[PDB]
This record gives C-alpha cells, sequence and structure tokens, in this order.
C-alpha cells in the first residue's frame, strides 16, 4: 500500500513523531518532526544536545527516501529556559551554535523552516519556551523585521545549499495578514535571503465564513513573488465524521490545485496530533480510516498536476 502522493507533482506529507508513526509510509511522502526539532527539544540545558528525536525522524525519513523539513530554526515557544537570562550578546553565539550545529548534523535537509510565525508569536516573551532572544537577532530594528533578517542571514550562512523557508498562519484568511507577510518577504528579498513561502492552514484559518476563494486570491498574491508555497501544518476538525468529509471537499482542492503550492503537509493523522480534542485525526482509535481519509486518497489519486 503506496502513499497517497505516490504519483502526484508534489508531496502529501504529515506531522511525524511516536502516535503518527504506525503506518506513515503507507500514507505520506515527506515528514516534518512534529516537536523534537524545536531548540527546547535538543537543548533543554544548555550544552548538552538530546537529538534523539530529531535523530529518529530524520533517520525514518532517509529510510523512507522523504524529503525533511527541518521544523524549527527559530520561534517563540519551545525554545531554552536558560537562554532567557542571558545578555543578548550570549544568546545571539548560542543561536549561532544551534544553527551551525543542525547543519553539521543533518545534511540533506530539504526545507529548512527558519522562523516560524512571525506575525503571531515572535521569540520576545518570557514566560515557559519563550526564549526572550528577539534583541540577540537585532530586535525589530530599522526595517521593523531586522530579528528575521538577522535569522535568515545566519541560515544562509550555515547551510549554504539548502532551501529555506518562513512560515505563519492566519495568512490566507485577509488580504491585510497576507500584505503584511509579504512585506518581510520583500525585505528578505532584498538580499535574496528566502526560497519558499509556508503557510500552516490549520482548521482555524480555513472556517467558512471566509470563502475559499479569498483564501485562493491570497495564494495568487504570495505566488506574486515567484517562490514556491508550501501548505505546512495542514488539518480539518471532524466533531462529526460528515463536517470533516464536506470540510475536506471544499478546502483541500483549493490549496492542492494551486500551480504555485509544491506540497502539502498534514499537521497529524492518527489520534494525539494537535488538534485532537477537536477530532481532526483521518484514523480513529480503532484503526480505522474516517470518510475524508477515504476521500482524500481518491481525491489525490485523480489530481496528480
Ligand atoms: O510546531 C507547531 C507550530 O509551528 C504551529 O503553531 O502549530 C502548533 C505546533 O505544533
Ligand atoms: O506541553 C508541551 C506541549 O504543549 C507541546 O509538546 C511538548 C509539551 O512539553
Ligand atoms: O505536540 C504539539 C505540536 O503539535 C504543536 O506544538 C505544541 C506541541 O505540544
Ligand atoms: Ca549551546
Amino acid at each position: 500500500a503506496a502513499p497517497l502522493a505516490a504519483t502526484a507533482s508534489k508531496f502529501l506529507g504529515c506531522a511525524y513523531g511516536a502516535q503518527q508513526a504506525p503506518g506513515f509510509a503507507q500514507y505520506w511522502n515527506k515528514l516534518t518532526p512534529e516537536n523534537g526539532g524545536k531548540w527546547g527539544s535538543v537543548e533543554a540545558v544548555r550544552d548538552q544536545m538530546d537529538w534523539s528525536t530529531l535523530d529518529a525522524a530524520y533517520r525514518f525519513a532517509q529510510a523512507n527516501q522523504m524529503p525533511f523539513q527541518m521544523h524549527v530554526m527559530v520561534w517563540g515557544n519551545q525554545q531554552p529556559e536558560w537562554i532567557k537570562t542571558l545578555r543578548p550578546a550570549e544568546q545571539r553565539r548560542e543561536i549561532e551554535q544551534w544553527f551551525a550545529a543542525v547543519a553539521q548534523r543533518y545534511p540533506d535537509i530539504a526545507l529548512l523552516e527558519v522562523v516560524n510565525e512571525p506575525l503571531n508569536d515572535p521569540p520576545s516573551k518570557a514566560d515557559t519556551g519563550g526564549g526572550n532572544y528577539l534583541q540577540a537577532l537585532g530586535g525589530n530594528g530599522d526595517s521593523g523585521w531586522e530579528w528575521v533578517l538577522q535569522s535568515f542571514r545566519l541560515a544562509r550562512r550555515h547551510f549554504p545549499h539548502t532551501k529555506l523557508m518562513i512560515n505563519d498562519y492566519s495568512i490566507t484568511s485577509s488580504a491585510q495578514a497576507t500584505q503584511k507577510y509579504l512585506q518581510i518577504v520583500r525585505l528578505l528579498q532584498r538580499e535574496n535571503l528566502v526560497d519558499a513561502i509556508g503557510v500552516q492552514e490549520h482548521a482555524f484559518e480555513t472556517t467558512p465564513e471566509v470563502a475559499v476563494s479569498v483564501h485562493r486570491d491570497n495564494l495568487d498574491a504570495l505566488a506574486a513573488t515567484g517562490l514556491p508555497i508550501y501548505i505546512t501544518e495542514f488539518d480539518l476538525d471532524g466533531p462529526t465524521d460528515a463536517q470533516q468529509l464536506a470540510d475536506y471537499k471544499r478546502v483541500f482542492p483549493v490549496f492542492w490545485e494551486h500551480p504555485a503550492v509544491h506540497g502539502i503537509t498534514l499537521w497529524g493523522f492518527r489520534p494525539g496530533l494537535w488538534r485532537d480534542k477537536e477530532a481532526a485525526y483521518l484514523i480513529r482509535a480503532d484503526g480505522t480510516e474516517r470518510p475524508a481519509l477515504t476521500w482524500l486518497r481518491d481525491y489525490v489519486a485523480a489530481h496528480p498536476g
């Protein structure tokens, strides 16, 4: 039994970790580590690196010839706790060492997610896993996004052959948010710092009060940069099987059939994925496939692009 996108022109991948492991390669052909590549997962204690969970995702991806998306170098959650109180110069040396460490250990990263959530969750908080290192990367600076520039400069320096991606949520749901995001992309491109645009597209981003057409128009706007688009963390809630199925039919094709979208990654498929309470899983606890998954296999087989 072969992955859904086996004969398609773009990948259909999934978040990977212990609860998503069973049967993974029979469904998906690309992966992102759900949690193990966050900095606070690897370096919870300063200067001792626990690569075990990240190694598990990378080794699995390689064993299965699937592209690996490193998630994530800079974010405002699940960052180490010890960095919060260091002076910015010291924080910066730690950031640099984290970049260099990842680059050395993982030579075959397909897509490096350098910054996730610049419009929503910058590393500027000092709560649990907040990081509080925005000023180590120059803060907002002249342009308003200096720290994003600095993060991508470090990634270019340390990963000279790797495709660099920016990622965020609640982008395609509004023109104003898409224009905001594209200002960051514009600033990055002044120095040719970014290679791909990611948008997460969780359930909360694609609800029907905003028409799918508006998401399509914003995809076109993002695509106007000439950069490839990736849908990075897709999920649709399933309080009933039928709501989930109807949502899949309404939402999924718009992203899948967009000529600038070069891959979609679901944010899990088995119970225990992030939106478990909302029953976003496509396979039930008893191992059975839900009607949205039945539909999705057929739809992807019929849409190779
Ligand atoms: O790491 C993921 C993040 O990028 C996004 O906010 O969705 C939840 C997290 O699991
Ligand atoms: Ca260190």
